[PDB]
DNA sequence: CGGCATACG
DNA sequence: CGTAT
DNA sequence: GCCG
């Protein structure tokens, strides 16, 4: 009745088990402050697959046959039923290893490695990173100091503003060249924390070259706050107008040649979960590799190519599945 | 028990 | 090491 | 932590 992989499954972005799906993402998250990504991957899952369900649990048996509930998980949502609240996640919430590594991993140029460190070394607030600012990346100054704006929602309204100025400089710097938003805001989120947007161009060639003449545009139009500078990703901060003043926002530009596009818009969609579940069923089921260039079977040792992304869901005999259907 | 997605900067 | 879905 |  519910099938293993989340890509085998509609997810909508809101459900009937909230509560139930961020317990166990407390618990997924805090595995992977320990390392712990195999952990992390099945608190995941599990809490993907009440998203899926067509009404709330509210009883432990309606867990019997689900797919990646186990003791451990099955005990979570069953003291949630029984008690409102699960010990060990409340446990987790108040943790000081927890409230901190989730402070540090939030910024920008610091994942859970630099964290760790941090932490083990005695640091605790965003103000004790600041007092010693040798140690710290250029990368990781430029979260720092805009870690506030960075910290607030992105809304649909700003996103469409953001989307203009990003055609206007593409538009610049080659004339036929296009602009998809991707990530969560095509999942249908009415706010975010960035903004992902995936460029390329009709002709197969002509968008080589295009990133560096995008940012340089966007850099002599006073709306690059940070950047890392040939490349195809770049990871931006954008000044955002605001009534009487402005903010800053995470924004990537991703550029693909349109023969990738539908791979790179299914990649660059997500969600996260999705893409993990997406490629592990390409591979463990179907023999195929997929990445966010293409589809490739190893038999053959040939690229599938693909015009949509229905192609590439038909490809893998898997129904297709809308943006708004992947929010595993 | 092995496996857990797969890239780019 | 960081970044992304 | 869970699946196959
Ligand atoms: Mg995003
Ligand atoms: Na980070
Ligand atoms: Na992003």
């Amino acid at each position: 009745w519910m099938p293993a992989y989340a890509c085998q499954r509609p997810t909508p972005l809101t459900h009937h088990n909230t509560g139930l799906s961020e317990a166990l993402e407390i618990l997924a998250e805090a595995a992977g402050f320990e390392g712990s990504e195999g952990r992390l991957l099945t608190f995941c899952r599990a809490a993907s697959v009440l998203k899926a369900l067509p009404s709330p649990v509210t009883t432990l048996s309606q867990l019997q046959g689900l797919p990646h509930f186990g003791e451990h998980s099955s005990r979570v949502v069953q003291e949630l039923l029984e008690h409102g609240v699960c010990e060990e996640v409340e446990r987790v919430r108040r943790s000081e290893r927890y409230q901190t590594m989730k402070l540090f991993t939030q910024i920008f140029g610091v994942g859970v490695k630099t964290a760790d460190r941090w932490y083990r070394e005695g640091l605790r607030t965003l103000d004790d990173l600041r007092e010693q600012p040798q140690k710290l990346t250029q990368q990781q100054k430029a979260g720092l100091q805009h870690h506030q704006d960075l910290s607030t929602p992105v809304l649909r309204s700003d996103v469409d503003a953001l989307q203009q100025v990003v055609e206007e400089a593409v538009g610049q710097a080659l004339p036929g060249a296009t602009v998809t938003l991707t990530g969560g805001f095509r999942r249908g989120k009415l706010q975010g924390h960035d903004v992902d947007f995936l460029i390329t161009h009709p002709k197969e060639g002509q968008e080589a070259g295009l990133l560096p003449r995008v940012m340089c545009r966007l850099q002599d139009q006073g709306l690059i706050l940070y950047h890392q500078h040939a490349f195809e990703r770049s990871f931006c901060i954008f000044r955002l107008p605001q009534p009487g003043s402005w903010k800053a926002v995470r924004v990537d530009l991703v550029v693909a040649p349109v023969s990738q596009f539908p791979f790179a818009l299914l990649g660059w969609t997500g969600s996260k979960l999705f893409q993990r579940e997406l490629r592990r069923f390409s591979r463990k089921e179907k023999g195929l590799w997929l990445n966010s260039h293409g589809l490739f079977d190893p038999e053959q040792k040939t690229f599938f190519q693909a015009a949509s992304e229905e192609d590439i869901f038909r490809h893998l005999g898997l129904e297709y599945l809308p943006p708004e259907q992947r929010n595993a």
